[PDB]
């Protein structure tokens, strides 16, 4: 069978997670602000992806540490035509970051809304994610996952995706032991919820 590779898609509320999540399985749909998760999963080269979906809101974001144990690697969604929440984007990512379990991990950002007139480009998101003192592996992809009506989805989601997974397969010997270790760790320790 297939190795396994497992993302977090995260981001801020507004984004534009849950809508790069269909595209880049294929499917325009409608969305509505995620309130818990999506799951899926990808095939990339010689890898099955599973994919986890989480909400952005205020109220969502605590749960995003949960994930950090069981994942590979990220997506950062930020909605690049929004510079007004750079500022708050790169204090949520600069959370997951200093997180235990992230260190080493790499993270593909996508610097999304790209159609929008004011969409920043991948130099500007480097500045306002604060990245130029980030030590996890990195880098920015413009795209647009919500493309026109009857066009083709953006080929950049792939591209960031390929990039991703290729960063987690030249690693992957180092990498997935220590996620299976610190994943099982976690969940050993959630079975606490009994007493
Ligand atoms: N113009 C444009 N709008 C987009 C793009 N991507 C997403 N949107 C829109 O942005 C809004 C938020 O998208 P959605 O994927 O739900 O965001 P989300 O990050 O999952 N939000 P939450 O984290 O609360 O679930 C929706 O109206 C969606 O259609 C894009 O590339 N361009
Ligand atoms: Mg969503």
């Amino acid at each position: 069978g297939p190795r396994k590779i497992t993302i977090a898609l995260l981001g801020l509320d507004n984004a534009g997670k849950t809508t790069l999540l269909n595209s880049i399985q294929g499917e325009d749909r409608d969305t509505t602000p995620t309130f818990g998760f999506n799951s899926t999963t990808l095939n990339e080269g010689k890898y099955k992806i599973e994919v986890f979906d989480l909400g952005g809101g205020k109220n969502i974001r605590g749960v995003w540490k949960k994930y950090l144990a069981e994942v590979h690697a990220i997506v950062y969604v930020v909605d690049a035509a929004d510079p007004g929440r750079f500022e708050e984007s790169k204090m949520t990512m600069a959370e997951v970051l200093e997180n235990q379990f992230m260190r080493d991990k790499p993270i593909c950002i996508f610097a999304n809304k790209q159609d929008l007139p004011t969409a920043a480009p991948a130099a500007e998101v480097v500045k306002g994610l604060g990245l130029a003192t980030c030590r996890n592996s990195h880098n920015v992809f413009p795209c647009t996952a919500k493309m026109p009506a009857g066009q083709d989805v953006d080929h950049r989601l792939r591209d960031g995706l390929k990039w991703l997974v290729g960063t987690v397969d030249r690693e992957f010997g180092r990498l997935d032991p220590r996620v299976q270790t610190e994943a099982e760790e976690v969940r050993q320790e959630e079975a606490r919820k009994k007493k």
